[PDB]
């Protein structure tokens, strides 16, 4: 297969294979592909029916099971293959090989475990200890169906069973009653046979995995069950849970879909109606019965193919695929941070903001790959949907570790950061919300959006380059650097914190105060004819700090020859409208016959390359 997909060309990816699965276009998967993001090097876990050995998974599927496929029998032993797992796995990670359809994360690998009939190898603790980054759970418990006085199923005019509605207060009460036992269960390794589903998924979430669940197919008046309300008991894992509703098209829930309801603050919507994916079918070779007697006499074949299916079970793996693609885009992010990107970049549907039908809205890879749109705290969640104890962290802690460095050390998802996004990344999306940002790691993060997040910005390590704007106060600590040609609210550079305006020679704009503490660094680039770095601030407090002068993009302070070639040049390196208070400690470099000199003109600070009082 010669793939016509090309970097920079989203329409090049819209091939016949691509177009056979309408959900891909609906989540804008082609925009991720065009930027090189396919889920390559990412492992997805599936808990469902045993996935069929299918061409679409050849070389990329590991099963951890008791070595049999899942089969359902009726009263007369008519045998059928459970092709649910195969269908789910295909939506997330079928090969892009020019045949049939392909997954959202078409370069991702798959580890599959059996939901049911697992014997004494359920593979759960193995899955938890694997490098599987995200686990798809396209399963759950059905509520009662409403029955007539005879005991027959009452059907709604829409063709669906009249399911009884779960009640918010009752599902949350059931979860709260399970809390102490589920907490205990989650701390031990998962037994290989009988086991607690709730303890298993809590343990996986606490081992750094993203847990993705189908909302259920129990009608729009319905809400998710107690299992899917586990974050109410364990709000520490809310950011590692995503509940997924079923969209019949880009804007509308399937008539069968369960609503987000009480899970709305950790819920998104994805395509789930008439999804074309991988299946298997148990078939008679002799045009005879498909039953156990025939299976045993070798009369049957289990054949791979494709088929349509509908349900939140088909929506969930779109989000699992989206998560794997984003873990290649943002290899330094933890699962809770990948979750934040998926939630805050979803296209808002229905009632404005987070709502009981669509939650955060339709997952959108085109927006997701440009970074998060919100640093979420409790104050960003409508009270109706707020899970008590959730979103209590003020800071989004972004670790850009630098190429060759380990992230999530001591966890099953521990990995080396080996892509270019690990030394330099940029987020172009506008970031709002009440949270703040903490930049750590030796690498560089550039922010290009018009950011309104209310929290403080802490640069603890490496470079934060502001090219758009932040309304936030910035604190630059030891080994950190504030850079860029954009705007910040205010900054305070501490001992061994640096400010380096521009991308090379440029101006950093500060809406309020620029503060330099003792031992802070101001790295000024200069060129010919009074062109230099500058801070344009409302007001400045210089409690000390060193001004360090170099030529543009030079790794060293001015040499003696460079300084002498600039002798007599004057520069403006700091302007205020309301005044400069105090002075820098010193200005480097300084030589016997040429030095950098600082000139304090009341509202501005000048810099000269001057003689040494001679
Ligand atoms: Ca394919
Ligand atoms: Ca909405
Ligand atoms: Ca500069």
């Amino acid at each position: 297969y010669q793939d016509p997909g090309r970097l920079g060309a989203p329409d090049s990816w819209k091939t016949a294979e691509f177009n056979r699965q309408w959900g891909l276009e609906a989540i804008s998967a082609e925009f991720a592909y065009a930027r090189g993001y396919t889920g390559k090097g990412i492992t997805i876990g599936v808990i469902d029916n045993a996935i069929l050995s299918h061409s679409e998974f050849s070389g990329k599927l590991t099963r951890l099971d008791n070595g049999s496929y899942n089969f359902s029998y009726d009263k007369q032993d008519n045998m059928s293959f459970g092709d649910h797992g195969t269908h789910v796995a295909g939506i997330a990670a079928a090969k892009r090989d020019g045949a049939g359809m392909h997954g959202v994360a078409f370069d991702a690998d798959i580890i599959g475990t059996k939901l049911n009939d697992y014997g004494n190898r359920n593979g759960r603790e193995e899955l938890i200890q694997s490098a599987a980054r995200v686990i798809n759970n396209s399963w759950g418990i059905a509520p009662d169906i409403r029955r007539d006085a005879k005991g027959d199923i009452i059907w709604l005019p829409n063709g669906r069973p009249d399911y009884v509605a779960f009640v918010k207060s009752e599902v949350i009460a059931e979860m709260m009653r399970s809390k102490s036992s589920v907490e205990w269960g989650s701390e031990q390794p998962v037994p290989t046979g009988g086991h607690s589903a709730m303890s298993t998924l809590l343990r996986a979430a606490r081992h750094g995995k993203l847990i993705v669940f189908s909302a259920g197919n129990y009608n729009n008046y319905n809400i998710p069950e107690a299992q899917k309300s586990l974050p109410y008991a364990f709000p520490d894992v809310l950011n590692n849970y995503l509940i997924v509703t079923n969209l019949s098209d880009e804007n509308q829930l399937s008539v069968s879909s369960t609503s987000c309801g009480q899970t709305a603050s950790y819920c998104v919507s994805a395509p789930g109606s008439d999804i074309y994916s991988t299946v298997g079918r148990l078939e008679s070779n002799t045009g005879g019965a498909v039953n156990r007697e025939a299976y045993n006499k070798g009369e049957l074949s289990l054949n791979p193919g494709y088929g349509n299916k509908s349900g939140t079970s088909m929506a969930a793996p779109h989000v699992t695929g989206v998560a794997a693609v984003l873990m290649q885009r943002f290899p330094y992010m933890s699962a809770d941070q990948i979750s934040a990107v998926i939630k805050t970049t979803a296209t808002d549907l229905g009632v404005a903001g987070i709502d009981n039908l669509f939650g955060w809205g339709r997952v959108n890879l085109r927006d997701a790959i440009n970074g998060p749109k919100m640093f979420i705290t409790k104050e960003d969640i409508p009270q109706e949907y707020y899970v008590p104890g959730s979103y209590s962290e003020k800071q989004f802690v972004v670790n850009i570790p630098g190429l060759g460095n380990i992230v999530e050390p001591g966890t099953p998802v521990e990995r080396r950061c080996t892509s270019s996004e690990c030394s330099f990344d940029s987020w172009s999306n506008d970031i709002s919300g009440h949270g703040g940002l903490t930049k750590t790691g030796a690498g560089t993060l550039a922010l290009l959006g018009n950011n309104t997040y209310r929290g403080d910005t802490w640069v603890k390590q490496g470079v934060l380059a502001i090219d758009g704007s932040v309304a936030s106060n910035v604190y630059i600590e030891n080994s950190g650097t504030l850079s860029g040609e954009g705007t910040v609210g205010a900054f305070r550079a501490a001992r061994s914190g640096s400010v380096a305006p521009g991308n090379g020679i440029g101006t950093l704009h500060v809406l309020h105060d620029a503060i330099f503490d003792r031992g802070s660094q101001y790295n000024v680039e200069v060129a010919d004819n009074g062109r230099s770095d500058k801070i344009a601030a409302r007001r400045a407090f210089l409690n000390g700090g060193s001004v360090n002068v170099s030529l543009e993009r030079s790794q060293n302070l001015l040499s003696q020859n460079e300084a002498q070639s600039l002798l007599g040049n004057k520069y403006t390196i700091l302007t205020t409208t309301d005044g400069v208070t105090g002075r820098f400690e010193n200005a480097n470099p300084s030589y016997p016959f040429v030095k950098v000199a600082l000139d304090y003109r009341g509202n501005d600070v000048g810099l000269g390359i001057t003689r040494t009082d001679a």
